[PDB]
Formats: structure tokens, sequence, C-alpha cells
């Protein structure tokens, strides 16, 4: 009939690794609403680049590049009727380059003592995935509570090293999202002949954050793992709490995973270190906070032409979300007939004027979400 746009798919983020990249908006309206594509809140010029086609309202890149392409786009949908605004996707690119040619000099340690052995790896994305080698690849190193391999630093932990552990250790890269994969130099592991070492109490040598703040359904991986002799067992703890049961213990001990963060997991996490010798430990904290949702959006509504309108959007999250809206994507502002207070929308005598797009904004420090409806004005 006649309608005005209403969103049908909106942007989702996407990150590139076939050289294409495509953004997706899709809307329902009578008639046909027609497509517009900001960056960084400024509208994009299909012209000014050939890279850039466009397919109702699929805005496409060939030969995408991060310089040039990466940032934050929207979809601005209108017809006769108004205007709608999209939510911004993010644009971000992955990319994995080769470790440093250089020789990496032997590293001598007393049989007995403890060793970490640095990666080192080379420029790339944060959604990578570390692994060692030992000597020639695929014989990957065994990994137990005595060899340990950080997924965040890099490096391969052992504890008390022996003769079977002499030899060349290799440190791999492997990008999830590329698939791609890079070798590091090999580096060797020798033994002095000045003594052994003796027994020593367990020393952490890597740790998860002093500080993390996690999206509440995500999954969080806590590492911690300490060089001692005798080769040292790990114990988590929850400060003045409990290790929810749903976690699970990986890698002998040395991870605690909890899987589907509540609001409840927040609070302080420790894990302890410890040998016959005595004990190590280490605090972190785990807070939690939780996207924006809708609870209550917006309808459409007609109204006659000298009525009262009282708009109301509800919505959660942590913190608290704050509101602002839109008229045909375009902010409306105090000191007018329209006045909203956070998430209330208020016109005394609404008139032919007041007809148009509207949309609810709620929104914190981790995201904005979006509520549209169309208001149409009975005419008198």
């Amino acid at each position: 009939g006649s309608y005005g746009p209403v969103f049908v798919q909106e942007p989702d983020d996407v990150i590139f690794p076939e050289k294409k990249v495509a953004l997706n908006c899709e809307v329902r309206g009578n008639p046909s609403p027609s497509y517009r594509w900001l960056r960084n809140g400024t509208e994009i010029a299909l012209e000014s680049d050939y890279r850039y086609s466009l397919i109702d309202g699929t805005f496409i890149i060939s030969n995408p590049s991060e310089l040039r392409d990466s940032g934050l786009y929207q979809c601005l949908a209108t017809n006769s009727f108004g205007s709608i605004l999209s939510r911004e996707a993010t644009l971000q690119f992955a990319y994995l380059g080769n470790f440093s040619g250089r020789t990496r000099s032997a590293v001598s340690v007393r049989e007995g003592q403890g060793v970490v052995l640095m990666c080192s790896p080379p420029p790339h994305s944060p959604e990578i995935i570390y692994s060692w080698v030992f000597n020639e690849f695929p014989s990957f190193v065994a990994e137990d509570s005595r060899r340990f391999i950080s997924q965040e630093t890099g490096n391969l932990y052992i504890s008390k090293v022996q003769t079977s552990d002499v030899g060349s250790y290799i440190c791999l890269v492997k990008n999830a999202v590329t698939n791609a994969r890079v070798l590091s130099p090999p580096t060797p592991l020798t033994l002095r002949n000045d003594g052994v070492m003796g027994e020593y109490e367990p020393k952490i040598e890597v740790h998860f954050p002093f500080t993390v703040t996690a999206a509440k359904g995500t999954t969080v991986k806590m590492e911690c793992f300490a060089l001692g002799n005798p080769v040292p067992t790990i114990t988590w703890m929850k400060v003045n709490g409990y290790i929810p049961s749903k976690s699970r213990l990986r890698k002998s001990q040395a991870v605690l995973e909890i899987p589907n963060l509540q609001l409840d997991d927040a609070g302080i996490y420790e894990c302890t270190a410890e040998n016959s010798r005595g004990k190590n430990s280490f605090r972190g904290q785990l807070q939690i906070f939780t996207y924006p949702h809708w609870v209550q959006k917006l309808n459409d509504t007609q109204l006659d032409s000298g009525s009262p309108l009282q708009w109301e959007c509800k919505a959660t999250g942590k913190p608290r979300p704050t509101y602002r809206w839109l008229k045909n994507g375009a902010p409306l502002l105090p000191q007018s007939r329209v006045d909203t207070v956070n998430g209330i929308l208020a016109i005394q005598s609404v008139n032919q004027s007041d007809a148009g797009m509207y949309q609810c904004l709620a929104e914190n420090k981790y995201g904005a979400i979006y509520a549209s409806a169309e208001l149409k004005i009975l005419a008198s």
C-alpha cells in the first residue's frame, strides 16, 4: 500500500581477509526506497571511487584497502515519507606478516632450570593462534604441566628443563580468518655445564590481565603458568566466592575457561602455582557488561491533526543506556515543538508537518541500538 521505509536487513560487522567487500542493507517500502551509505558520519559519494558499486542497498568495494576503506558504515534509506538510519557496522582487515629472518641465538640454561622461549611474532591482527614445533614441523611440542604455550604472549614456557628438551624450537602463527600460516627461525635450547639447579618455589611467568571487561554470554580464557622445581601445580579460586560449575580447567590446569558470562560471574579471580618449596599467586579482575537490548520499541502511529503524541522507548544494558531521537535520520534538538526527555517523545498538539520517519536510540559505552516507526497525520 503506502508506508515508509522499514529495515529488513541491516549491515553486519565484517572482517576482510576473491578481492571484494559487501556491506548489506535492505528495506521494504512503498514507493521503493533508495539507499545512501555513510562512513564515519559523512555521506559517501559512490562516484568518488570506481571501486564502489551499489546493488539494492548492498554497498560493494572491489579491491579493499585497509587505509582507504576502514571505518564505520551506515545505511540511510529514504522514500517520499521519510528516512531511516541503520546501525553502524565496522569494516576492518585481517593481515599476517612473515617472521624476522634473523638467526635466533641459542638459549643456555642449567639442568632443572625453567626457560621462556620468545615467539617474537610478525606484525599481525588480534585474530591469531600460536603454535610451537620441535626441530621440524609437523613435530609439534607436547603440551603438559611442564610445557605450556601462551595464546597471549605466544611464548613457550618450559618449567624444569631436562636433556630430552635439548633441540631447536620453532614458533608458528595461524590467522584463523585468513587461514594463513608463517614459521619462525629455530631457537636452539642447550644445557650449561656449570652445575645444575636445585629446588625452588614456582614463579609465575605468564598470567591473565589485571583487568578485563567482557560482555555477557561470551567466553573468557584466563591462563596462568609458573616456572618451578619440582614442576608446579596450578589451582584456581574466586576471591571470596566460587568458580562457577560451568567452567572448565584446560591445558593441564593452566587455563581457566568461563563460558557464558553472567553479571554474577564478575569478581576477582586468583590462580595459585605450587610445589614442595612454596606457593605464588596472581589476582586479576573480571567485570561484565551487557550490550543494549530493546524492551519496548516504538510502533507505527496514526494521529488526528490536533492530538497529543507520546512515544516511549525502553531498553536494558550495563551501564544503563541513554536515549536520543531521530526524525528522518537527523537529530531532534530541544527548544522545539518536539520535546524529548530520555526515552520519551512528546508533542502537545501534533500536525501535518510532523508526519515522517522517527527513530529511537539506546546507547552506552559499548554499543547503540535502533528502533523505527512511521507517524501518519490524519488531516483536518
